[PDB]
């Protein structure tokens, strides 16, 4: 089975759009090396991503919301090491 | 544990954009009754969707793709039967 | 200039998404022959699509909302007659 | 009428994405206060935002991509002075 992504957003903030902005972001440059990337509603300003149960991103840690290369490269680095 | 939708999508036929639409139409519609939606790259013309494992779509079958509101009545049969 | 695409959508009904999703399934596949593809907040039940001032989709008329496919036809037919 | 946004992507850089997705945020805040929302495809690098022909952001002048927040606030200082 493949890595799986989690993108954990606040629904009452409306962060559904931004969340399925970088799924699709991913989903189009790791097509292949992507199981599935999850969407999944929460609440309280909660912004967390994670690879396999493992964090790569999280709102209040690294203040604020990803780039598209910067999370791409950040799954790259657990999912493909090496690839540019 | 509240209800996991599971978007099985063929890659390569670019139906990225689409399975990305639906998901979104989902959760914003029940975004406090489902637990979360998943993208899932496939391949060979593939565009199913399961609800906690059970089929609520899939292309051949129902012929095509999804509208909406067909989409969303399907979910909401199995997911809150009662909801207008 | 090139052909301009505009989607009216009805705002309160919560039309934005689908008009978003056909918007870029246009501009992913006419990337080259589109001038821009512009969406347009309307009212009541409004889903129109227009090339160029000429409507290529509307609600009523047409029964609902387009199949990808099925509006790229459409829009092919006015903008590259000759084009699969 | 009301007040025109252009996005102007690099379609070669895959930027519609991110285009699209700026263009929702900007269409679900400001749907009432908004004429229409434009996607334009362009090349080399560009990823530039006009607001009834002013320039809101540009990647080069303001160092990649906008968040959603500085946007909107960016749009909103223009079209609606006074608002929060």
């Amino acid at each position: 089975a493949k890595p799986e992504i989690v993108i954990t957003y606040c629904t009452q903030c409306q962060w559904l759009l931004r969340a399925a902005w970088l799924a699709q972001e991913l989903l189009s440059t790791f097509a292949d090396d992507l199981g599935k990337v999850c969407l999944e509603p929460g609440t309280g300003g909660v912004f967390r991503i994670t690879c396999d149960g493992v964090q790569v991103w999280e709102r209040k840690a690294d203040g604020g919301f990803p780039e598209a290369k910067a999370l791409k490269q950040r799954v790259r680095d657990r999912i493909d090491p090496q690839r540019d």
